[PDB]
């Protein structure tokens, strides 16, 4: 039995959690996960402080190659904005690309203004200030919303941009995914950025958003599914899921990725992390279903294998898979 130790994005934390706690029942092997945000992570995989690291965000094949690296995608979210708005229901307020980042500029302070409500015509919307919240921490579900509002609302590509960090216009800062859903439970008329599974294990009212192709979608496993139906995985793992044409596509949606050493110093460490998740890819997909997360085409878990095979070994040259 071997007792391992992850740290990183908390975008995904609930399934890793999960996975976890079922492989320790099932093998004896302990998984101690860290939800420290992507940014932390990728430092403690270069310090090598742990077994393995993850981000939401992707290292690029040269940051990779400089550092050692390897990197593989596990399961496919979706980032939702998660709001607190009295009298509304889950679902009901829908919001677009170019509003949402109007928001998060600052142009738009109360729930009733008119730009919203022409998105919102059944609705009796409150005149209530919009409380902004966002990451305080490095993050990379930040990387996820934020290369999204750079798609959709120029000013914001212009003024702030995109990365794991920015600098924000306004809006009262949040750790972490439980973080930010914390803030917007205590706060009546906020709004916050969380990965789905935090507001729907909260009971947070969340919004729909319109689509790349132009229409109201939910936030729901299949949607994010949908979003990446048209990733030419076999091209790259590092894709980039957010504002994707086709029905029902959720437009924020996002993969996440976990980070090894190539070259492993303890060498019986990296084999129990490929056995860990390379069963989490034969059994952990309906643990993933339940926490809303899709699970990756097989076709992608495969070529994952290959690579480990190709990539992965000790100091020797040994192969660890």
């Amino acid at each position: 039995e071997a007792s391992l130790t992850g740290a990183g994005a908390t975008f995904p934390a609930p399934v890793y959690a999960k996975w976890a706690d079922t492989y320790q029942k099932e093998t004896g092997n302990k998984v101690n996960y860290q939800g420290i945000g992507s940014s932390g992570g990728v430092k403690q995989i270069i310090a090598n402080t742990v077994d393995f690291g993850a981000s939401d965000a992707p290292l690029s094949d040269e940051k990779l190659a400089q550092e050692g690296l390897f990197q593989f995608p596990t399961v496919i979210g979706g980032v939702v904005l998660a709001v607190n708005i009295p009298g509304l229901k889950s679902g009901e307020l829908v919001l677009d690309g170019k509003t949402l980042g109007d928001i998060y500029l600052g142009k738009i302070k109360k729930w009733d203004d008119e730009a919203i409500a022409k998105l919102n015509p059944g609705l009796k919307l409150p005149s209530q200030n919009i409380a902004v919240v966002r990451r305080a921490d490095g993050s990379g579900t930040s990387f996820v919303f934020t290369s999204y509002l750079a798609k959709v609302n120029e000013e914001w590509k212009n003024n702030v941009g995109t990365g794991s960090t920015v600098k924000w216009p306004i809006g009262l800062g949040g750790k972490g995914n439980d973080g930010i859903a914390a803030f917007v439970q205590r706060l009546p008329g906020a709004i916050g950025y969380v990965e789905y599974a935090y507001a729907k294990q909260n009971n947070l009212a969340y919004t729909k958003l319109i689509s790349a192709d132009g229409k109201p979608v939910s936030p729901t496993e299949e949607n994010f599914a949908n979003a990446a139906k048209g990733a030419d995985w076999s091209k790259t793992f590092a894709q980039d899921l957010t504002n994707q044409k086709g029905e029902d596509a959720w437009p924020i949606t996002s993969t996440t990725f976990i980070l090894i050493h190539k070259d492993q110093k303890k060498p019986e460490q990296g084999t129990e992390v490929l056995k860990f998740f390379d069963w989490a890819y034969k059994t952990g997909a309906k643990q993933a279903n339940d926490l809303d997360y899709a699970s990756l085409p097989d076709s992608v878990v495969e070529q994952v294998r290959a690579a480990w095979k190709t990539n992965i070994k000790d100091s020797s040259g040994k192969p660890l898979y």
